[PDB]
């Protein structure tokens, strides 16, 4: 059948060795912001366990409204005060401009997203980016530690990215 | 020592045993949308190997622009042409409300947040609320399925919801 089809079958074998339920707030009291990349396996790439950490993806690791709202959420409900941000080589993000990815979506629906698509051209300083957009952000203070890291797609090691 | 101490202290042994690297565009075609949960370990969960999947991650599972931005660079420029929905029983998005949420941020900064927190307090209706969020958006239309899950949290299983 679909993918889809063989993912639900896979779950079915998960959920056979499944222990549960957990707790609700992270256990590592750590939320970690990556990219969507297909090519990243968060949980092995950092040995996180079930129950560890809350993990926010979306395309390029941007730090949107959208993980400032996970982010806030993560550390005002749930007790979370260590970010990682996950960027990586290789990032689709790197590969279009903006202008253009607006101009073929309305090429051929008429419409022009409301959206930033967020492209950017350097994965190493869009992590300084990314890291100072956190900083500054007055939502999400509650941190001890920020830190951001890219993700070597072809050797698996993290790199540290500092401000 | 913090807990980013360790996790990278992880990748030292994931990179040893790592091969790499894969192809950018995801091998199965699909994106999985799902909430941060630090109790969803979604590859394990679907049985994703690396380099098949996007996956995308917030808190509640919530199909905000920024979910929406990232289909749309998922399908458009990564050829994905599957979405599953995935949210669970005991999610944190049931456990408050957007305006007690957002005075309590007001209280703290003097500032109330632009964005909505997204609460929702049912997962089953809101899976069928984010399955109508992507089929009525405009930018997002390249899938061959569209398919909704909630996660039991106790049991591992993934149940499907109806649209
Ligand atoms: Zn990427
Ligand atoms: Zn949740």
């Amino acid at each position: 059948g679909t993918v889809t089809d063989d993912y639900l079958a896979n779950n079915v074998d998960y959920a056979s060795g499944f222990k549960g339920p957990l707790p609700m707030p992270p256990s590592k009291h750590i939320a970690i912001v990556a990219c969507m990349d297909a090519r990243l396996d968060v949980y092995r790439m950092l040995g996180i366990k079930e129950g560890e950490a809350h993990v926010i993806r979306n395309a390029g690791c941007v730090v949107t409204d959208d993980v400032i709202r996970s982010l806030a959420i993560s550390q005002r409900l749930l007790g979370t005060r260590e970010i990682i941000l996950l960027h990586h080589t290789d990032c689709g993000m790197l590969t279009f401009t903006d202008d253009d990815f607006k101009r073929a979506i309305q090429d051929e629906t008429g419409i022009r997203p409301t959206w930033s698509p967020e492209s950017y051209p350097d994965a190493v300083e869009d992590v300084r980016q990314s890291l100072r957009r956190i900083e500054v952000n007055p939502f999400v203070t509650k941190h001890t530690s920020l830190r951001g890291f890219v993700f070597d797609v072809a050797t698996g090691k993290l790199n540290e990215v500092t401000p």
